[PDB]
């Protein structure tokens, strides 16, 4: 689409010990933020350890871009409440992208980011040259909330038309 | 593109019963087509039964195109065999996916397609509303072959930009 590069697939896993922000439980859902692009995750009902399994996609125009996300309290009568926020860089997976990724067998680690106080990272992360494919696996832990964390894997589709990587 | 309504995610799930065409055995990958655009699944070795589990995501522009299946038998040296062909029509899930089907408990059946003497459908095939996503779950008889039928499941993918739907 004369810039896209192609499209990023968040695959949102699951949420972990997520805040608490109805009585008892929350009904969280998860947005997504990079430009002026703007998606989320499906509700889901009562449960601070959601399992979406939600595959998100954003276009990309950028290879060093933020990508925020956010946890809300789905309220359906009255306001949503912040359940917290990371963000990540894509950056170190699109360098990946562009890397000749033939021959490596299935489970080659090829970049690892670490977490720093200003990332987000739970975890160190890996990006993953595994089945033909090149992913990335997040443990997010959410800022400004008491507590909780959001898995995320990104996953890479070509879009035939686009600018190409 | 701007022309583009949307991805067609095409889950290759498996293969029931394939064709041999090793003496004893098959090692098939599922190619697909829709206009110019054309895919295939990874091999799998000796498995007339293969498991592939996996993606071809099409441009979809055309409503009303239909997407072309077969199934080869990889030969390291020499042209792959046969082992049959499909074919199914995207209208009746791209014209479901308009409906407005929020507050419907997951699990709706709301479409089903007819097996017919001029279709590839195994079974009825129906779109069911799950999780918030409508998807279609296809069995396809193979044609031109002694047997062997593929499973496989629609989902949509909708692009940030896009004529959507
Ligand atoms: C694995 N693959 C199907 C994507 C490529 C190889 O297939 P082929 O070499 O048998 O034609
Ligand atoms: C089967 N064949 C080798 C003759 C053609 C298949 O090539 P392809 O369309 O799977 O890339
Ligand atoms: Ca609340
Ligand atoms: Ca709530
Ligand atoms: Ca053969
Ligand atoms: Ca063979």
């Amino acid at each position: 689409m004369d810039d896209l590069l192609g499209l990023l697939r968040i695959r949102i896993k699951r949420g972990v010990n997520l805040a608490v922000r109805d009585i008892s439980s929350s009904d969280p859902y998860v947005v997504v933020k990079m430009g002026k692009q703007k998606l989320k995750t499906r509700v889901i009902n009562k449960d601070v350890n959601p399992e979406w399994n939600e595959d998100l996609t954003l276009s990309v125009t950028d290879s060093n871009l933020t990508v925020l996300l956010t946890v809300y309290d789905h309220d359906m009568f009255s306001k949503d409440d912040k359940m917290g926020d990371a963000e990540f860089e894509i950056s170190p997976y699109i360098e990946a992208l562009r890397m000749q990724l033939d021959g490596l067998p299935s489970g080659t680690i090829v970049t690892t980011v670490k977490p720093s106080r200003r990332n987000c990272l739970a975890e160190e992360s890996r990006v993953t040259w595994v089945d033909g494919k090149l992913v990335q696996d997040l443990v997010l832990r959410l800022r400004h909330v008491e507590c909780g964390e959001v898995e995320a894997q990104l996953q890479w589709i070509d879009l035939p038309g686009s600018k190409g990587l």
